[PDB]
């Protein structure tokens, strides 16, 4: 029993983390193979990355994996990364992809400082392509990701900070989540919605577990539902979202649209002083294979 | 910006865990150095783990570090651990030590089971010396733990779920945290309170990320907050914990007992629907160290 923000153990990330300096600038950068990504930032002193890069040579880049420097034998820029070819391939290269998530999707970040991890917490990709995470100074380069087994799918590298403290970020082929761009304009994050089948899927959680206060013996439809959704700024509720929690409603004997009445009913009510899974607030940021993996 | 619940980085734990088997028991264990650790409960089928032990050998122990098998050279119970010695010194091993915490620290846990790590979280010691953990069956033997520069300080091996879906266990020395033993009977968590010098911290990071709609002008005494704390089911605050919040203080402008006079207020009056970093209730499981780690 219990149910927390659960992120994937970080090992198989942690190896593979390395620093990358360019001038002044140090940031992280990602070790896989003979290959080290990092934000285009790096070389930066509306700038023109393409003349930057080419007034650079692999002996400006001092890549250090550890106690251990790495030598930068090409350089090439793949959109707002860049790829640095180094004469060693990292031989702690877990199996992986680099795969870009929907909103919606969850992953684990491990934020790092001069290569360094120093924590790991799970974020979600907000539907504004914003993420709430936890950055300071130096953590350009970090990598968010999630595990398949024993295959790590790399789907974030942080690159900046917008003015209501969100976050923004590339997918490790160096195209921004959002719109988005690197470099200083008063750019800002749009208005975000709640991800409504994640907050189904952690009322399952919060029955699985115990937790069954605000369950109701009504059903409603699909339309009437997202009626009431749209007025509360919560995403359109799917019938592809009502299979994909399947599984859960199984487990607990729920039919969606049974907590659909429930949620309903939250939204237009409120919680009356109690709380669901030890939160006073819908909770968004827990996809449903989240839930089954964790209950 | 931003303020997550962070875990410490897993990987020099992830490391150390194997699988131990003894008859239809498995459980999860902890190698370091040519020591194996893990729950006494796995030589169980008002149990006397002395007589249990006594009737085991060493060769009644399944040892396997993934899809190696360890040779168990020699066993002893420590209290409520079992100390599995092998003719094999992990060389993963990190320097390490043994600590036991205190109620209202914080501390990570690697969730593991079949000794394959599935997750890591962060977690706080209650008052009541039980955790508000994610465990499922075959978690026995998952530890907590913090990092201070290159040390692992381990400070808890998990036991078993209450009825409450509360979490016990004990440190690695054995020693249960709280009233609880390992065997079956009607025991039950105690009345638990909250973590004032913790929340406390929190609303300095809630000021330090721009969060400030809770503050007032007015400034309390040590004595008139503790008469409105003990209400409300929270700790007292001593001279300590005002000095432990000292740089907090220092780094926001705000004095402690400052601090104190908003926290007083939100008791007495609530949120009013507003939140602060996100929650909308009163967070304590954040130290004033783990502020200053990610502020
Ligand atoms: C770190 O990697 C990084 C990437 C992109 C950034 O964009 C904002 C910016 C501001 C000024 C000059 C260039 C880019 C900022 C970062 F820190
Ligand atoms: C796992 O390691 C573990 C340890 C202690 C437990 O105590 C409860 C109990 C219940 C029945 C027999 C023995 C102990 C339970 C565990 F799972
Ligand atoms: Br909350
Ligand atoms: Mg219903
Ligand atoms: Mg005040």
């Amino acid at each position: 029993s219990g149910f927390r923000k659960m992120a994937f153990p970080s090992g198989k990330v942690e190896g593979c983390m390395v620093q990358v300096t360019c001038g002044t600038t140090t940031l992280n950068g990602l070790w896989l193979d003979d290959v080290v990504y990092c934000p285009r930032h790096v070389i930066c002193t509306n700038p023109n990355y393409e003349d930057l890069l080419i007034r650079k040579s692999n002996h400006n880049f001092l890549v250090q994996a550890g106690n251990v420097q790495l030598r930068v034998i090409g350089h090439s820029m793949q959109n707002c990364v860049l790829k640095l070819k180094v004469d060693t391939a990292n031989p702690k290269t877990p199996k992986y992809k680099f795969v870009r998530i929907q909103p919606g999707q969850t992953f684990s970040v491990l934020a790092c400082y001069n290569g360094s991890p120093s924590g790991v917490y799970q974020c979600a990709m907000r539907p504004n392509f914003t993420i709430k995470g936890s950055f300071l100074n130096g953590s350009c380069g970090s990598v968010g990701f999630n595990i398949d087994y024993d295959c790590v799918s790399f789907c974030y590298m942080h690159h900046m900070e917008l003015p209501t403290g969100v976050h923004a970020g590339t997918d490790l082929e160096g195209n921004f989540y959002g719109p988005f761009v690197d470099r200083q304009t008063a750019q800002a994050a749009g208005t975000d919605t709640t991800i409504t089948v994640n907050v189904l899927a952690w009322l399952y959680a919060a029955v699985i577990n115990g937790d069954r206060w605000f369950l109701n013996r009504f059903t409603t439809t699909l339309n009437d539902f997202n009626l009431v959704a749209m007025k509360y700024n919560y995403e359109p509720l799917t019938q592809d979202h009502v299979d994909i929690l399947g599984p859960l409603s199984a487990q607990t004997g729920i039919a969606v649209l049974d907590m659909c009445a429930s949620l309903k009913e939250l939204l237009q009510n409120g919680m009356n002083g109690r709380t669901i899974l030890g939160s006073a607030l819908l909770e968004d940021e827990f996809t449903p294979f989240d839930v089954v993996r964790q209950c």
